Formats: structure tokens, sequence, C-alpha cells
């Protein structure tokens, strides 16, 4: 999968309305509930640099990724994005640097001012 080449496709889900996290639903979820801040969320994901140079997935480990929503345990785009998802939902997120690794980057894995692209499947969640 990859972001569109010419125009940004997704909905802006940021509080600042800065176009920093754009969301496309790739599978509508079956659950009625969205997780709340502090919830323990369980996901699968696939992530890449927008240009494809680096790839990572929970499926590579067959190991769901588990984190506390809103804690800052993950990049800002994930706290924002997963907070909009339903159980069973698959979303694609296009993520601008401010909501990822910024101008500092995280070499060697992530250059400065990299846009990231993720597929996230929300498996389940609970209150802590
Ligand atoms: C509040 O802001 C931040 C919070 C946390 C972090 C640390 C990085 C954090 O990773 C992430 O947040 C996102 C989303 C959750 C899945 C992993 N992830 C990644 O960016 C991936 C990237 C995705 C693009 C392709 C290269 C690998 C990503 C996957 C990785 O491994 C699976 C990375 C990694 O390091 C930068 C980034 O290795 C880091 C470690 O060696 C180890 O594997 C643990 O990986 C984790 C665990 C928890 C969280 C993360 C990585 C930076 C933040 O801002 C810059």
């Amino acid at each position: 999968g990859a972001p569109a080449t010419v125009t940004e496709q997704g909905e802006d889900i940021t509080s600042k309305k800065d176009r920093g996290v754009l969301k496309i639903v790739k599978r509508v979820g079956n659950g009625e509930e969205t997780p709340m801040i502090g919830d323990k969320v369980y996901v699968h994901y696939k992530g890449k640099l927008s240009n494809g140079k680096k790839f990572d997935s929970s499926h590579d480990r067959n190991e769901p990724f588990v984190f506390s929503l809103g804690k800052g345990q993950v990049i800002k785009a994930w706290d924002i994005g997963v907070a909009t998802m339903k159980k069973g939902e698959i979303a694609h997120l296009l993520i601008k640097p401010e909501y990822a690794y910024g101008s500092a980057g995280s070499l060697p894995k992530i250059p400065s001012n990299a846009t990231l692209f993720f597929e996230i499947e929300l498996l389940d969640f609970k209150g802590e």
C-alpha cells in the first residue's frame, strides 16, 4: 500500500486542524465503541516511510502491539488516530513529521521531516 501520489486523500482528524494526520478507512469496524484516553489498546499494524525505504509490521513477529492510549508511548499520530477507531476497523494514516519524528528524525531508521504511512487494525481495548 502507499499514499496517493498527487493529492492527499484522507480526513483531517487533528484537534489543531493542521492536516498533520489524515485518515482513510480501509475496513469499517464491527464495534460501536471508540477507545478512551487511558485505555489499553491492542492493534496490528504495518508502517513505512511514505517513499517505501523502511517497513515494519507487528505481523513480522505475529505479536500484537499493545499500548496505553494517550500516554505518549507512541508517536502523536497513533494516539490521535487510534482514538478515532472502532473494534475491527482498519485505517490508513498519512502522518506528517509533527505527528511522528519531526525535524530531528530518528536516524538511522527515520530521516528528518519524514511523512509516514501506517495501516492499523484495532483488535480490542479495555479501560486500565
Ligand atoms: C511521543 O512520541 C514518540 C513516542 C515513542 C517513540 C518511539 C518509537 C515508537 O514507534 C512508534 O510510535 C511507531 C508506531 C508504533 C509502531 C512502531 N512505530 C514506528 O514508527 C516504527 C517505524 C515505522 C516506519 C518504518 C520504520 C519503523 C518503529 C518500529 C520499531 O521497532 C518495531 C522501532 C522504531 O524506532 C524508531 C520505530 O524500534 C524501536 C525499538 O528498537 C523497539 O523495536 C520498540 O519499538 C517501539 C516500541 C514502542 C514505541 C515505539 C517503538 C517516538 C516518539 O516520537 C518521536
